[PDB]
């Protein structure tokens, strides 16, 4: 992989990234194409060095694992470095406030990666940050880099994103991921058809659903909500995309033999992690892209640090 | 050319800090002239590689936000690197002293930075390390990369430090910062004036001042006690440096309002975190400089690494 | 630096992978780093590589040695915590494995379930080095000992050793006495423990065919005995492993009460009067007071040259695995 060129993408330079509506069509295929190239290089070895003497820092006042790794992986992949804050052993023990952390964590690093339970929270920081800040979740508000990496995986499992039909399934009013997922693939691609799957309680908010009609008319982008992954949901899916409850904030369970019905050719995610929802009985199952899911992260990660500190 | 445009101060070499008292003048402005050659560099984009291969390890056995991430910055700045050792999860658990603890990371450090809420446990520490052992805070006694970074602030800001009036003001009993910031600004320059802004339960320790008496005399610094900032503080200060209410360790506060009687060209300085004795209403005025004073720390912690390290 | 081409790509699970031939060679790869590291020079050799720490109980010295060696080779670390990860959201341990591997070149791994890295394992598709496995196995921890035997004593071959204090639950001398037994010969053993906190069966056993075909002397003791103390060329002392006796029963009191009660173990200046001219006294660490800061001063005090060795050696283990 080493002729592959890797042109950061331009219109992501230096801005902060807060919302799934802040991306085109061709910013996203162009992250796409910048992802698997790095995928290229990296896996053939290559070793990186376009980010040398960047800093990030991660500032998660939530729990992470997946979300935390990849992007400290992804900005070392780089070349860069990462300053390693911890919101527990913290000068906020002290009486400090969320905007003088910013502050105090923006005079060192070169971005910020913020994960936080208020769905305010990072316009607060954006008030007072002059260095990127990248969204890694702001309460059941969005998640918009899952949204690029799910995408980034639709892509390569299935060779396209136009044309899917594709369940978003479970908790959809408190998972952040399906908000911003869902405007990602409505706003810029030709989506057939969505289904919405969750108990009536937990279904996907009117805040995301209304901004979309417009889209959701003149594309003619079918919106079918249910209860449950009935025969026809099972059937007509190309991908399975499921979720945690969000217990924090407070049928549907895949295996082996829901599995039986969907089609040959189509993909279970889930951004994990994950209760009894997806049962491990799916793992061995070809169509399982839950796990090559995350390391889809990391290199989708890798095109977005690149691009905003190009 | 590295000893051209940022020759290391030779003086500390190979040498551990502890106390405001080692550093002579000729340190000091050797240590801010190479401060600030360390930030035109990073501000123009340079990359340093100086301390390729070294290792900084912290350890902080209390809470930080602002001196644990600009010492993990700068080491990284300079090119070198830092293990992430947490006293939390530690075999201090399994019972280990601190004397163990200590010849544990020196084992595999250059460096150690070090913060303890007991006042003598640098000395312990430096019984038993090889390496230089970088006081960040001991109990309620110095804090002398502070006073540096503080220093480092005034020259930068003001462009003078012999001269000034200064007011010290909130918690300067337990204010391990104005003990450090005290001794260096007496010792090393010619301070015009000082006003220790304290009620007596607070104010600055005898065993700060009385030794001071040599240079208070020879230099015919003025001292004066008030036990709140009164109007002729404010209309005489060249530097309002306050403090935090060390709650942990056992009128005054600063908004626009009192900001109203200031001098048109003087700074409000604060080591941070802050409670209520700084308002957010000063934050906008040009001569709030307690955010800037952390950037300034970062490249003053670049400096006294690399002359440490050189 | 050549790496040791038998380690390129594996797991690190037990002391019984170990060949003679493999632990030399790290032997002397471990040397060879701590000369140029020493010297002052900058290694290069896993630049754009990355490990990964799951730590899922205390650490100081085998976390910060593998960070350590990791980025004196010129690698990288992800800073993993569990206490503040997505576990708290019900995440299984395989799912966390499988999430790390994700992006990580290798796991430096210790849990205090015993069989827990065996299901990291059946996971994870990048090697994972067995930083201790409950009161199972501590497989780098027996090779930087060696190591340490090596550089201070000159040889392996023919030594006397005691294994002191709770050889019960502790994992560093069921590694040392399977490394040590399969790949060397080596005169005497004394297990010294009080009865309680003796060496396991589960670790003698599978040795016995080695122990008699090599003429390998095994003694008991509940005492550093004249005997052993003249006798000794290593003395490895251990610290009660009180973690693993959380249970507040009966069996665990009195095995937690023996090693002071029912022993006569502990190492001070004046038990050391007794003790070879060329003989070290080592622990893994950390101690307790099994071990005096009287012995602090003493040139046969390897305690804390041994932390030293340790970085060394994985440094040599972390560029084999990985080159
Ligand atoms: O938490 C979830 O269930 C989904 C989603 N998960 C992630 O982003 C992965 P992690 O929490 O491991 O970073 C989230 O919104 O945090
Ligand atoms: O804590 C204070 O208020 C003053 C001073 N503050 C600092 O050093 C900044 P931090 O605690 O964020 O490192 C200290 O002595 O800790
Ligand atoms: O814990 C002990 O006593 C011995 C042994 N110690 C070590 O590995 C050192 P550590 O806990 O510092 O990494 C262990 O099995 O953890």
């Amino acid at each position: 992989g080493s002729m592959l060129e890797l042109p950061p993408v331009a219109s992501l330079k230096g801005k902060s990234i807060t919302s799934a509506e802040q991306f085109s069509r061709a910013d996203i295929y162009a992250l796409i194409h910048l992802a698997s190239a790095m995928q290229r290089k990296i896996d053939a070895g290559e070793v990186l060095n376009l980010l040398q003497g960047r800093i990030m820092t991660p500032l998660f006042f939530e729990d992470s694992s997946r979300t935390f790794s990849s992007f400290c992986a992804a900005m070392i992949r780089l070349g860069g470095s990462v300053v390693n804050f911890k919101v527990e052993a913290s000068s906020i023990n002290k009486g400090e406030t969320l905007a003088d952390t910013i502050r105090t964590l923006d005079s060192y690093s070169d971005v910020l990666v913020m994960r936080h339970p208020r769905q305010d929270a990072i316009e607060e920081a954006l008030s007072v940050a002059q260095h990127p800040i990248l969204n890694a979740g702001n309460g059941a508000g969005e998640h918009p880099t899952q949204a690029l990496l799910d995408t980034l995986t639709i892509h390569s499992e299935l060779g396209s994103v136009d044309g899917i039909t594709i369940a978003l399934i479970g908790d959809l009013k408190m998972g952040r991921t399906v908000h911003s997922l869902l405007k990602l693939l409505v706003r810029n691609f030709s989506i057939k058809c969505v289904f919405l799957v969750a108990p009536d309680a937990l279904q996907m908010p009117q805040d995301v659903l209304e901004p979309l009609q417009h889209e959701i008319a003149t594309k003619g982008v079918i919106i079918h909500r249910t209860h449950a992954l009935t025969d026809e949901v099972m059937q007509k899916s190309d991908v399975l995309y499921t979720t945690r409850l969000q217990k924090e904030r407070f049928d549907i369970t895949i295996d082996a033999a829901r599995m039986r019905l969907a089609k040959e050719k189509m993909i279970v995610m889930h951004p994990l992690p994950r209760n009894d929802e997806l049962s491990t009985t799916v793992d061995a199952d070809p169509r399982a892209a839950y796990f090559r899911q995350m390391r889809y992260g990391m290199f989708m990660r890798m095109a977005i640090l690149w691009s905003v500190l190009a």
